[PDB]
This record gives C-alpha cells, structure tokens and sequence, in this order.
C-alpha cells in the first residue's frame, strides 16, 4: 500500500512524540523575562499578547489562560492536555511551543509568533480563494492530520480563524485547547458550530473522521466565501448539519463537489479519511491531481500569497483589543488542579 519511506517517517515521528508525551517539560520561563507589547486576540477564559524576551529580543505569542475561570468552564483536562501534546509535536505547520510556566493565577504558553495574521482575516478581505489557493492550503491541513491522526492525536478545532499565515505563505496551525490522545472513541461535545459533525451533535462516541468532516467544511468555506451550514440559532444549524444536504456554488469545479461530498458524508464508516485506505483516499482524489505533496512538506511550492508586514514585531494583521492587565494573586489559586502544568 504505502511507501516504506512514509511508514518509517510516521513510526519515527510517533516515536519522538512519545518521548516528549512521557516526560513533559515544565517551568521553562517566567512572566517577568518578558515585556508585553498587544493583545492580539481574546477568548472565553484567556487572550493571546504580543510580548518580546528582554535578553534575547525574539517576539513570541503569548497565551495566558486564568486558572479560576478555566475551573469554572470545566476545562481543566482541555488545558492540560493542550500543553501536553504542544510541547510533544513537531511538525512543519504546526505553531511551535518555546515556553510554558505558571503562577499564582494564570498558564502560560508562549509559542512564536507568526506575524502574517489569521487566514479568517485575509479570507474575509479578499472574498473567496481560488480553487488552486484553496488546494494549497487544504493540502497542509492533510499532511497535518496524517501527522496528528498517526500519533493518535483527534484536533477536533479546524476553522480559519486558527490557522496563521507565516512569512513564506504557508500554515501554522494554532490552539490546541480541543486537541486529546484518543485510543478508540472520545466524547466531549466541543468545537465551533458551524464545523461540528453530526456525530459529536448527536451525542456519540466519535473519532478521528470529525477532523475530515471539518476539513470539507474548510475546503467549502475557503473557495465559497462562507460555511456550509449557517444560522442565527445554534439548533438550526445542527438540523442542516444533519440532514445530509449541501448546495454548492455553480463556480465549483465537478471534482470539488465529488470531494466534498465524500467528506461531507453524514455517515461516518462512509466518510474519507475513516476508510480502509484512509488519507489515501483524499490524497488520490482527482481535486488533488497536481498536488506535489512531498513538495508541499519540504515547503518548496511557491505560495499564493506573502502576508504584507514590516518585522517580526509587527503586529498590523492582527486587530484590536482593550488593553486589560495581567493581575497575578498574592495568594496560589487550583494549585492542586494544575499539578501536571
Ligand atoms: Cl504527514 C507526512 C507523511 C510522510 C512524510 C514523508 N515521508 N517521507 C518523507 C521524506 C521526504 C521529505 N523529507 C522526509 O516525508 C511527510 C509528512
Ligand atoms: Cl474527570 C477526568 C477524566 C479523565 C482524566 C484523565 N485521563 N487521563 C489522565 C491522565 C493525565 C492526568 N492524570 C492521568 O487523566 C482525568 C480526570
Ligand atoms: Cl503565534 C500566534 C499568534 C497569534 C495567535 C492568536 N491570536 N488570536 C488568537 C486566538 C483568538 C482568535 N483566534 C485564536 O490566537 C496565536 C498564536
């Protein structure tokens, strides 16, 4: 079936992330080596800065999570096992974790920054991809999960908004705060709604066909401009996301459609991706024809598009936030919560 050259590469890459799995590294900086410079982005129980180490000089984002608030919205397995599996990969569209700490108050993971912005924003400026462009990007998303999914790994967050654009054009993915290690089936209802399977919907146990689910809906997003399944109330997308129906622009190509009907599929021992051949399946479909996949890995494909920025430190793709403080408590909070952090 597949090239010893691929099996061998996956053994090794499952081999060193169980290395790092079984030993992870803690405590590796602290919040006064850095000076803050923007909020890039908030969230439910954290926000990510801009922040530059006083020593070095180097920018990195930083990711500061409050211990009280992620007790509170029962997240406390999600933000560990995010920490865990990023300091454990290693892969070349994955954002790279260089630090992680605690305090009194907060986590802490510093990853380094990539200046070109989300590709929400440029997808949002520039209306929709062009199937090439789409193609480009929908190739390192199947790389990816082919890395993640070997590892048994389930991402289970696939949306633009945490995909960054790094300085050569390619993909960094971002947030592993849903990412778990999954041995047969897991059950945890989380996710974006426009992107939930009808699986996770419906309350089963589910697996790694999810990723694939959501990849059609990226791919369609991408070269349409807007999602599939969309609607004010959260119930109503749900009953299109199950339903089994999904209109296509008339400026989709046949091939696209076969595509992303076949990820798409509301059935998921049906689905591409969950398949006896698995990747195969995606990778040898005929929307990928000109893929040069081995190509794409070493990043030798000229991308679509540069991001304009200035520097390293330029923070122009990303936009605006109120500026609000990082209090750490003079007295300890969940210390007993976030032992493994
Ligand atoms: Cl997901 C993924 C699966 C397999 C490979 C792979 N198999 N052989 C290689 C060689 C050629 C380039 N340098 C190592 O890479 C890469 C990514
Ligand atoms: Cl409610 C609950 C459900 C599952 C787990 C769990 N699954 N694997 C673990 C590892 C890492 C931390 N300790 C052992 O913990 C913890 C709490
Ligand atoms: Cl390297 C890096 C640079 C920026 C970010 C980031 N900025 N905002 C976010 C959140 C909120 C909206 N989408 C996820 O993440 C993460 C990593």
């Amino acid at each position: 079936s597949e090239q010893e050259s691929v099996k061998e590469f996956l053994a090794k890459a499952k081999e060193e992330f169980l290395k790092k799995w079984e030993s992870p590294s803690q405590n590796t900086a602290q919040l006064d080596h850095f000076d803050r410079i923007k909020t890039l982005g908030t969230g439910s129980f954290g926000r990510v800065m801009l922040v530059k180490h006083k020593e070095t000089g180097n920018h990195y984002a930083m990711k500061i999570l409050d211990k009280q608030k992620v007790v509170k919205l029962k997240q406390i397995e999600h933000t560990l096992n995010e920490k865990r599996i990023l300091q454990a990969v290693n892969f070349p569209f994955l954002v790279k974790l260089e630090f992680s700490f605690k305090d009194n108050s907060n986590l802490y993971m510093v990853m380094e920054y990539v200046p070109g912005g989300e590709m929400f924003s440029h997808l949002r400026r520039i209306g929709r991809f062009s199937e090439p462009h789409a193609r480009f990007y929908a190739a390192q998303i199947v790389l990816t999960f082919e890395y993640l999914h070997s590892l048994d790994l389930i991402y289970r967050d696939l949306k633009p908004e945490n995909l960054l654009i790094d300085q050569q054009g390619y993909i960094q993915v971002t947030d592993f705060g849903f990412a778990k290690r999954v041995k047969g089936r897991t059950w945890t209802l989380c996710g974006t709604p426009e992107y939930l399977a009808p699986e996770i919907i419906l309350s089963k146990g589910y697996n790694k066909a999810v990723d694939w689910w959501a990849l059609g809906v990226l791919i369609y997003e991408m070269a349409a401009g807007y999602p599939p399944f969309f609607a004010d109330q959260p119930i109503q997308i749900y009953e299109k996301i199950v339903s089994g129906k999904v209109r296509f622009p008339s400026h989709f190509s046949s091939d696209l459609k076969d595509l992303l009907r076949n990820l798409l599929q509301v059935d998921l021992t049906k689905r591409f991706g969950n398949l006896k051949n698995g990747v195969n399946d995606i990778k040898n479909h005929k929307w990928f024809a000109t893929t040069d996949w081995i190509a794409i890995y070493q990043r030798k494909v000229e991308a679509p598009f540069i991001p304009k920025f200035k520097g390293p430190g330029d923070t122009s793709n990303f936009d605006d936030y109120e500026e609000e403080e990082i209090r750490v408590s003079i007295n300890e909070k969940c210390g007993k919560e976030f032992t493994e952090f």
